């Protein structure tokens, strides 16, 4: 298992526009494409991001490569982040996989506020930190999700995903 896969699972893959769980339209794997409630936002923002007119449908390989470009973004984000930093760099690999995932989800901007959380997983106060996490919309929202990822951050395996 790996942050790929991690995230595959968590997201899926549709290669339609959709609209998530908050109702905004997306594509492929969590992709997400615009917040606002046009169709035809979305149909745009589609193509500018592929390159090419799709009519809202792309192709698994151009999925793929927008769910490349999203994990690395969601890295990079991290690690310019002066609040996500720190905690990244002092996690090991597994938990590592767990805060991109969070960050993919809800961007560095929301997790960078999960202020207390962060200190907790900073301190390896495991069971804590899991407590903490799951008093917030993101758990009462999509709170199977949710509780995959606290699992891995409890426990730095990645039984919650076999
Ligand atoms: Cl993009
Ligand atoms: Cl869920």
């Amino acid at each position: 298992m790996n942050i790929f896969e991690m995230l595959r699972i968590d997201e899926g893959l549709r290669l339609k526009i959709y609209k998530d769980t908050e109702g905004y339209y997306t594509i492929g794997i969590g992709h997400l494409l615009t917040k606002s409630p046009s169709l035809n936002a979305a149909k745009s923002e589609l193509d500018k991001a592929i390159g090419r007119n799709t009519n809202g449908v792309i192709t698994k390989d151009e999925a793929e490569k927008l769910f490349n470009q999203d994990v690395d973004a969601a890295v990079r984000g991290i690690l310019r982040n002066a609040k996500l930093k720190p905690v990244y760099d002092s996690l090991d690999a597994v938990r590592r996989a767990a805060l991109i995932n969070l960050v993919f989800q809800m961007g560095e901007t929301g997790v960078a506020g999960f202020t207390n959380s962060l200190r907790m997983l900073q301190q390896k106060r495991w069971d804590e930190a899991a407590v903490n996490l799951a008093k917030s919309r993101w758990y009462n929202q999509t709170p199977n999700r949710a509780k995959r990822v606290i699992t891995t951050f409890r426990t730095g395996t990645w039984d919650a995903y076999k």
